[PDB]
């Protein structure tokens, strides 16, 4: 049994998700503590599954299954990394994450790790703070990274100093579910996913310099494809387009299986469907269009994207992108009144 890229166990549902804790009490422990291993693909997948569980009630109605939930996002994603070897060293100094080692440890050298921690980690932490899971009396103990001065956080206090906006922003995500219960409100989808999105996209920004260096763990193919994805995630994120079960798999679905290597030049990869070339270059696209405009378009892009009807018209064009549909970006985004850049080296 492996991991698919796209389907996770089979029907979309992430590898080992029957495996993976749906309460804080199915995981490991000390009855005075909580053992949590963050460089492992399971303990990880728990800190998702955990937070799916706690916050189904709120989305129940909507879906079978718990699909409408927006947590779905990251937990697909990580399905996806260990799928196709991101999670993995690429170093060639451990064996971590390899298939002759142990295949479900996330390695420290991974970028893909490095930027997909905290919305696992600190994350569950703000879940637990705002009573998601309930009372919480046993301390949370994660597993240390071997780095010195490491970007991976392994305490509830050290997660909070190290990263302190996004520990608050994913706090105030959770609190506004909470909230619900005590007024009875049923939730704001839009203002729900907006708040999910902005703890998302602080995670980004607070892991990119940090992270940044394990870029050069991989060929320069592989590498473009990590940036090329960070900063379009960011002009997502503004649309506020869902992170539910659904968009999540067309997503992944649309991503490349495996690493690229030298010799990949989208959208003619011959072992990948049109998809998943034509995202490939809409994520380049984006990539483009930030660097030759010196990050300026993403300021103009999400003062555009105040307006509903904006990020409504904009979801459109992140329908159109994800059922493979050409689209030249810079085009797109000048329809949606954002300035085309133009080389000037
Ligand atoms: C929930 O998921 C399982 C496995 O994917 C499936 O067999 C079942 O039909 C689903 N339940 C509903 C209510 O759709």
């Amino acid at each position: 049994h492996v991991a698919h890229p796209s389907l996770g166990r089979g029907d979309g549902f992430p590898f080992l998700w029957d495996n993976a804790a749906s309460t804080l009490d199915q995981l490991n422990g000390t009855d005075t503590t909580i053992i949590l291993n963050g460089f492992n693909y399971l303990d990880r997948l728990s800190m998702f599954k955990t937070v799916l569980e706690g916050t189904r009630k709120y989305f129940d109605s909507f879906a079978p299954n718990n699909t409408a939930n927006i947590y779905w996002g990251f937990t697909i994603y990580l399905n996806w990394i260990l799928a196709t070897g991101r999670s993995a060293d690429p170093t060639g100094h451990t064996t971590c994450g390899l298939a002759h080692g142990d295949p479900m440890c996330l390695a420290e050298e991974s970028w893909w790790n490095c930027i997909k921690y905290n919305p696992a980690a600190i994350a569950f932490f703000a879940a637990k703070k705002a009573g998601i899971f309930g009372d919480v009396t046993k301390t949370i103990v994660l597993a240390k990274p071997k780095e010195a001065n490491s970007p991976y956080c392994s305490s509830e206090e050290e997660c909070q100093a190290a990263y302190p906006d996004v520990m608050a922003t994913y706090l105030d995500y959770f609190e506004y579910l909470m909230s619900l219960e005590k007024t009875g409100e049923s939730i704001d989808m839009d203002k729900a996913q907006q708040l999910l999105w902005k703890a998302h996209v602080t995670s980004m920004e607070n892991s990119i310099a940090v992270c940044k260096p394990r870029l050069k763990n991989y060929n320069i193919i592989e590498r473009q494809l990590d940036r090329d994805y960070l900063i379009s995630l960011l002009y997502f994120a503004a649309t506020n387009f869902p992170t539910n079960f659904i968009e999540s798999i067309k997503f992944v679905a649309d991503m490349p299986h495996r690493q690229l290597r030298f010799g990949d030049i989208a959208p003619f990869i011959p072992d990948m469907d049109m998809k998943k070339n034509n995202l490939l270059v809409v994520l380049h696209g984006f990539y483009t269009v930030h660097s030759l405009s010196g990050g300026s378009s993403l300021t103009h892009w999400r003062n555009l994207m105040e307006s509903p009807v904006s990020r409504e018209m904009a979801r459109d064009m992140v329908n159109l992108i994800l059922a493979g549909t050409p689209v030249e970006v810079q085009v797109e985004l000048a329809k949606l009144g954002i300035p085309t850049p133009v080389d000037y080296k």
